[PDB]
């Protein structure tokens, strides 16, 4: 997939391809005199023996102190070579990349000062599928991704080590994987790459794209269970969305009737389609899921603009001739989006729990009193039952915000930060929970409509009973289970279930 | 303030205004015709016979089962009086007031089946400013308003007591006030009353609006303090919030702009305005306080919408002749809204603490070691410097989301609820907290601003200045300050700093 | 209830009868001779021209400066007078009588260096029914009992104002009260009086009282439930307790099986007592209920411990003649507690609704669909059912830890403190969350036997059953159910149940 | 170690030594009798045609359907295929056979009713070190460790897998390793070996464990940080201690003086050791590491009951004759002891945190304005400052109660449950926060004596600083600190620095 680059205008589309798979860049000529442009500022105020901050004074007391020019270059190594104090397991190539494509898009837009063939340089290392190490943990969310963002300039400056083809080499023998030689950093550079909120903007966007493949999921799951137990369609009537005027819900709602259409030979082949009232669990889906597909809309506009923000200190504005001072390396914008999108993660996983429970038991769903034929001969899945309700408790805990909390750091003057890294960081497990979840309504759903023989849901709903029939039998009885949740989380992960929802509903998708 | 509703049409600013104080409204002549249709649609479904669920079954099991037309009328209150099972202290008139508004707003779209005189009764209690009992707990967000519905419809039934002129009396004594006599229901408009998102409705509302006020402050406030401590204005430069692209720091700064000016004799009368980095305290205020417009925003949306929601079930479509039920009573969308509010209220109350500290220390203002005048003679405010951190603090607890708890109710067919009422009732003592913060921050950076002896800062700052000191005397040192701090917050919360905020930048303003 | 004080040998017991109730003490004789030497210690140190931190030095950067002897009553005034910068609204008599005996208890170890006249003076204002104004907020459990210290020892210098006979005075009138006249303080004796964690500790034992009766009611409760819906009492054999070695859930058995007895006319009209299992929420009540009484006893000890403690600083050891600064008046301890105590009763007030729920369905209980008499007609306390899911959902937000939270006051020389104010403070509103539950549980499980015609249960359960009737008939049918919750909550407050609990289980009963 | 077991003799420091290494037992003679016993009376009970619930009923609806005696040998392996649907990762060896010998412990106290064939199976997995697949979700400690100990016991039936020698062998080839042959089983055994709360308390186990070995590290580092900062010695003064009355502390304050003695060649080389005040995070060690000692006690002692437990259900009574069902396998003690754990961890790492910023500070340490040597020229570790805060930030999060958490399972009838698994699961990774933490804190402490050339602290302390020394060099200046950190953390959870805690403090230790 080549890309040709023009700053600031990457879509979460886009952004999700980069997350997804290897991404070949490379800049648009319309960047190159910005870019250029800055770099001559900061060239000019060394030149004309002007001291300006984050250019070329010192740091903290001495923040007011001119650096010698000849000095200039060991400043950036000494910066890169100090802030690489992260700790953890390494990111995955995938966040990596994602990191590095994020920062080459924010440099590029020209407020930064540093030079193309620096930027150019991060650019193939992306490139030749070549990923620095970075470790999870160290940044708060403020004074640039700090760690994470030193831990990768490393490689550039001929330290540290890189994953190529899945193996550690030396930020040398990747360099030059890369067709490249290590490199040294000039004025501003330093600040320049090391300052951002891209780390945590990348944890924040997986958790968006999970929360969204999770979504998608939620609807075809949702449609079968409806069907599995003999649910009403009435619940998904247009009308009764639009008198609440809610876009989130009018939109869920759509991708319902989308999925199961106005009836069915298993709907149709019960007499009526109204008779007792759904449960909450079945009935509220617009309402609830609906509410969590505007959540993850909120989360990702703030997200999306944060993709392409210029998010270094001090920023250069070469027009003017300006280098100025300011903040924008604070993500708590990015925090409240990752707390945001964990709202929507957990109650996507609270009301697939409720309709797996209501499946189990002796009617919420109308087939066996819970699945497999008999609590006394066996007993089915009462118990996946069980597990999913562990899963979704988690999340209760795993919502608890990070973006109220801060610690001051270095003195007072980094008195107030965000945490915006891990405020992202802890949506993925929060995922795997409400896909564990998921992944046992699917089976149980499937498990369900297969009892009533012969028959036949929704077109896109037999697509996902097909979908998961294809690995995982019918489990009709007493033997080992756990495989087969195993067995439908992956295609889950896979995003097996992602094609049926219509297009358009989803920022990313 | 004469409203002439125009049902569904309203605004967060005549919601603010609603909240706020006494209302008088009357019915858009546009209104009756939808409003009478659903009523003729119930009326014949009786008349031919036909049975429907919401209109003529019975409830639960009996769902399924027709109610002798002339039962009908006792079903109603026997739905009334059994509902009013809520529990705490009685809301004060001004949230009962907007609840009556809501409810009648939502009812007058015409869907909801019940008469108009009816509504009218509704309104002629709002215009005679009678308030009906409504208790503070007992509602799940799920199932109807239930039990403050209940407990309003009460007073109409010449049941249950009323608040006018701050005096209890009965539903009958003051059905009369409002020019009532008490009410005898029909199909349809037992539900039709209790069921919706009303009061949950209302509780985000007060918390928005709360949100909305401590904002305001908190820019006039933080603006004294960076003149206090002799901070930057580059942190504001346009320039560098453009470059971010992020809406609520763009608009955040440009409010700080306009509030500071390019300049003032304090500022002015200080070398330079460079020099030393400000703490990000001071320097991230855009992006932060920023991040926090976004936040209360993202929530006013959805807030604003569900104010005009038609939230009762079963829904009639007089159109069609059709009935259907849905479950437009699940607050979901509210409860997140509320849990998104408690962010930007506790973050903003962050943010406020970490200034005060700033200020009281040694520096982080460049003032008194205290404020003061030495920390051996008395020590001055360092200790308001702790009450707000207790404040702080608790906010960081109370952050903690309803949105993601839920519990079976009624027989798991009530299988999932929203919380949406304890999601926005906790808003209002966390605005409380960061109240307190803010008044001391203000109180701080007037003293501290007091100590540059005859210096001013700009125009819309002295007016803040003025404000305090209006009731509020220079605390110069050792006395009781307590009072000092409750007078602030009063002023607070009588608005007092709210007009020198640019207008239009916040939803409701 | 005339007390003849020994110092720090307080009882939860005692504890438990001061904040429940008008004190008088006087103090033990053994009491005056540490007292009077540590001041005899202090006044020797100021004699040799010997200069001493928190005795005769300034604060801060000054904590290094001597103050002029002459000089030193000023300093105390001024130590009162400025840290009495607390917020909220005035804690009750109660309260404040507690934390004046638990200031008394504490300085006459004499370990503080303050004169018995002073203390004295204290005991005079406990005698006379004369309560100081201390506001609930401003202490970040950590410098001294800090604000609520302060504005207590204010009175004392006739500054500020107290409560008698329900009206507030001036520190003035009230003095004269006492007995008393205006104060004037020597050396350390400012220190002595403001710091301490004598605020929280009320604040949480008042939160254990709560936890105490909450569980005695619980098990009075549970106990009708169990026969409400014929369950068996089997689960409470003796034997399964001890196999697990538990005590909290050993004792608990014990307490339901003393309440239940081996049978009832009730439980013996129902053919058997094991057939089909009880529901966990039945049969695991003494596991939970055991679990709980566990953690209230942990949390007791530690409260139990900090109630007689010496808190302040620095403290004087007049035997060897020195004095040291420690930070005793850091309450972790008391602040881990208060957050142990939210657990038990949250699980208490989810134990209870989860019985509620059971009575309630159609079946769980063997009773009404609902209570009632039919889904269909009305519908009972299906609702009351309801308003005890918002009540116990509330509570596992509340339950999140305060002692967690921590901020750095007064420069990072106070850069940890304990939140232990807060963390107690949270208890009182979960009591009232709990509290309302039961209440339910209690009125729902009467109105279930009731059910059962002419039959009798246990001889402790139907003084249980006489206790509500006495005061709320049976609720058959259609009418206003919020005025029996009302009234049944009131019955609890006023320990109505407490009785009925074998003695010694509950560490304070 | 062979170990001779006495069935619920066992104490936190053999468990500590079974969590930690390979185990061989073998069973004391005095077991066999009450196993044996329990064994003849459920095969009695079988043989004079009664039927008993959980020995020879069905499930569920059938619970009081017997169930052919020949059908008997089928309900087990019924049970076990049926309830293995966990789902995560394989838990690691170590908790693994924790939780055999836990269950094997349970067992064998003769309560349970199964042979001592199937006891001495269990056993034999132990001492060939042979570990079932245990995956790390599914169970909501309530309903036996039903998924974990269904995976276990699917190898003694020839089914699933086992690791080996750090291989997945077959549950076949497994079996033959240990000597032994897939195993059919009889009444009673089936609920025997899949209930109990074993999984839940090797994790809580493993969480103290845990949080014992940072309480230990943390007094070695903290005695360091004084060092390094010269600080005081008197916050450790007994006498201080005593007069609080709180044993944590006490004991607390007892190990910081026996690791830093009356004094140092450091501590001597400081003209006074009084002077200015220590700030709280220095001063206040013995009362919040005190606080959090008497925490990590109270849960170890309710961990330590429930490992020696009986938790399955129905119990047998020999003695008597009796079979009954309670509710043991309810673990909310464990659940409530692992949320008690996590505020001793957090606040572990809290108090370490604010030592860490103290000693970055140009001050609160005494040394480099960073440890470096200039914030301009590099700037040392104010960043390894940064990576502690967002670790102990987490924590803050993390330290959210699972113990108030519940869902109703399998039809309402498993309406309350514990969460117990997820409570202890969650300590595992709020360990890691503490312990990177603390070795940032280690590292830094190191690195600042350091700076005070040639001069020596305590004779404990010299260890520590050479435990590190030993494999991570002085840092001195500019270059890549993150794989100090990387090697301190390993050396920490090597147990580096346990061994200097005076004995008998920690409960296992």
């Amino acid at each position: 997939t080549e890309l040709t680059l023009k700053p600031g205008t990457l879509t979460l589309a886009q952004l999700r391809a980069i997350h997804a798979a290897p991404v070949r860049l490379q800049l648009d000529a319309s960047a190159a005199p910005a870019i250029d442009a800055s770099v001559a500022c900061v060239e000019q105020i060394i030149a004309e023996d002007r001291t300006a901050y984050g250019i070329n004074t010192g740091f903290g007391l001495l923040a007011s102190t001119r650096i010698a020019s000849h000095d200039l270059e060991n400043l950036q190594r000494s910066l890169v070579l100090s802030h690489a104090a992260g700790i953890g397991a390494p990111l995955d190539d995938d966040l990596v990349r994602l990191i590095m494509v994020l920062k080459i898009n924010s440099l590029s837009r020209g407020f930064s000062g540093i030079r193309r063939k620096v930027i150019d340089a991060l650019i193939a290392l992306v490139n030749a599928e070549v990923y620095p190490h970075i470790p999870l943990k160290g940044s708060v969310g403020a004074s640039g991704a700090l760690a994470p963002l030193a831990h990768m300039s490393l490689v550039l400056l001929g330290e540290g080590k890189a994953r190529y083809k899945g193996q550690w080499l030396s930020a040398t023998e990747a360099l030059a994987v890369a067709g490249l030689e290590p490199l040294t950093l000039a004025a501003k550079e330093g600040l320049a790459l090391l300052n951002g909120t891209q780390a945590s903007t990348a944890y924040a966007l997986r958790g968006l794209f999970y929360a969204e493949d999770l979504y998608a999921a939620a609807i075809a799951c949702g449609g079968l269970s409806v069907e599995a137990v003999l649910g009403s369609r009435s619940p998904f009537d247009a009308r009764i969305h639009e008198a609440r005027g809610q876009r989130g819900q009018i939109d869920t709602a759509a991708c319902f009737r989308d999925l199961l259409g106005d009836s069915s030979e298993v709907s149709l082949s019960h007499k009526n389609a109204d008779k007792v009232q759904d449960p909450y669990s079945l009935r509220c889906q617009p309402q609830v899921m609906g509410a969590c597909l505007t959540q993850l809309r909120q989360a990702a506009e703030v997200l999306g603009i944060e993709a392409n923000a210029v998010s270094d200190n001090p920023l250069v504005f070469a027009a003017e001739g300006d280098v100025i001072s300011g903040g924008n390396f604070h993500a708590e914008p990015v925090a409240m989006a990752a707390d945001n999108l964990a709202l929507a993660i957990a109650e996507i996983g609270s009301l697939s729990e409720r309709r797996i429970s209501l499946m189990m038991d002796k009617h919420m769903s109308q087939l066996p009193p819970f699945l497999v034929e008999n609590g006394g001969v066996n007993s089915g899945f009462m118990i996946a039952q069980v597990t999913a309700a562990a899963l979704a408790s988690e999340n209760k805990a795993l919502s608890h915000p990070h973006s109220v909390d801060s610690l001051p750091t270095s003195a007072n003057q980094e008195d107030h930060v965000s945490m915006a890294p891990a405020a992202g960081k802890r949506l993925w497990e929060m995922a795997e929970n409400t896909r564990g979840v998921l992944a046992i309504e699917w089976l149980g759903a499937c498990q369900g409509l297969d009892l009533r023989k012969g028959l036949k849901t929704s077109a896109k709903l037999e697509k996902a009973r097909q979908a998961l029939r294809s690995e995982v039998a019918h489990y009709d009885r007493d033997r080992f289970f756990a495989p087969d949740i195993e067995k439908a989380v992956e295609l889950l992960a896979k995003g097996s279930l992602t094609g049926l929802l219509p297009a358009g509903v989803l920022p990313s998708l």
